[PDB]
């Protein structure tokens, strides 16, 4: 089954920077995040159904996760992928959907939908511990690309 989970951040860096960053994120999030030491695309061009795998450190063992860019939807300054294979993928689940978008907010700022898709084998639901730390995921990777932004105002 597939269940959906959706949160409102806000960030005050403007919608069209976030975007352009988080177009930039195989590069970026090495950099900020400790734990993600590479991306490489396995399959594709960067858009819609490339495949990249992400090697991280865990308890300084490396481990490996597959990504498949979903779909990349300007108008909406929106950027989905799916994480499709890995520990961060829970031994129970299929799949899991992770989609940004983002508006205008009030004062030049942004404001972020953050959607997590939990896709689930039959009639299983996902576990309470695993959709929080997928929910905890999104949002660090949205905070490291802003932390990006912050930090290097003059390359957005
Ligand atoms: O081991 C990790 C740690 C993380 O903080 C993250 C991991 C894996 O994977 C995701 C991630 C990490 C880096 C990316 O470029 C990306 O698009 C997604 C997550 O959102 C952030
Ligand atoms: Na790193």
């Amino acid at each position: 089954g597939v269940f959906t989970f959706e949160d409102e951040i806000t960030s005050t860096v403007p919608p069209a920077k976030l975007y352009n960053a988080m177009k930039d994120a195989d590069s970026i999030t090495p950099k900020i995040i400790d734990d993600v030491k590479s991306v490489e695309i396995v399959e594709g061009n960067g858009g819609p159904g490339t495949i990249k795998k992400l090697t991280i450190v865990e308890d300084g063992e490396t481990k490996f996760i597959l990504h498949k860019v979903e779909s990349i939807d300007e108008a909406n300054y929106a950027y989905n992928y799916s994480v499709v294979g890995g520990v961060a993928l829970p031994p129970t689940a299929e799949k899991i959907t992770f989609e940004t978008k983002l508006v205008e907010g009030p004062n030049g700022g942004s404001i972020g939908k953050l959607t997590l898709k939990y896709h689930t084998k039959g009639d299983a639901k996902p576990d309470e511990e695993e959709l929080k730390k997928g929910k905890a995921k999104g949002e660090g990777l949205f905070r490291a690309i802003e932390g990006y932004v912050l930090a290097n105002p003059t390359q957005y």
